[PDB]
């Protein structure tokens, strides 16, 4: 019963650090995922018409908290911004590694030749659009944001599997839906919630 066994019960990809996101050869640029994610959630804030001189655009609460940047009468329509994002993903291949927060991208190890999104990249690159930044590995996704009891989980809120949610993470859509790449020869998709391997918390990233 620890890991879902339906996916390989191994923890998944862990890319350390802060990945570069973006390079263009032709303007002779590049920025890493946390430089996209912070113009991401300054825009977002913008468009809020809440932007103040100290924001850096990234907009976590510090974990735990059920206070961040982002009001939360503002919440319901930051947590369909990163829906809509991922959303936008659907087909787009699973690749172990694959991803980061300006969309897919190689993956490493056996994912090094395909373009595409494991389950961790496919929530970095959503919730970096509202300046929410994490780290590509689903382990420590699972250390960040606010626990809620698996049962009580809602539309937006983020559900992890295996050992320290290391084993795979999806982003959970409501009516025992949710969204993610599974595994090799895959596509990221809306498949049923799956329990089995489930750990016992979601975490939410976004209040509202």
């Amino acid at each position: 019963g620890l890991w879902d066994p339906t996916l390989p019960m191994i923890p998944s990809a862990n890319i350390p650090g802060d990945p570069i996101a973006v390079v263009n050869q032709v303007l002779g640029i590049s920025a890493t995922s946390a430089q996209v994610t912070a113009n991401m959630g300054r825009k977002f804030l913008e468009q809020l018409g809440i932007l103040q001189p100290t924001d850096t655009g990234i907009t976590n609460a510090p974990a735990g908290s059920a206070q961040g940047r982002i009001p939360r009468v503002y919440g319901r329509q930051a947590s369909e911004y990163v829906i809509r994002r991922g959303m936008s993903q659907i087909g787009v291949p699973y690749s172990w590694g694959g991803g980061n927060a300006a969309g897919p991208s190689k993956g490493i190890d056996s994912g090094a030749g395909t373009v595409g999104f494991d389950c961790s990249g496919l929530v970095l690159y959503s919730f970096a659009g509202v300046g929410i930044k994490l780290p590509h590995y689903s382990g420590s996704q699972y250390n960040l944001g606010r626990k809620i009891p698996s049962s009580q989980m809602r539309r937006g809120d983020v559900i992890f599997y295996g050992p320290n949610g290391s084993q795979h993470v999806t982003i959970y859509l409501g009516n025992g839906q949710m969204l993610a790449a599974p595994d090799v020869g895959l596509k990221v998709r809306v498949a049923p919630v799956r329990t089995a391997g489930m750990t016992p918390y979601v975490v939410r990233y976004i209040e509202y």
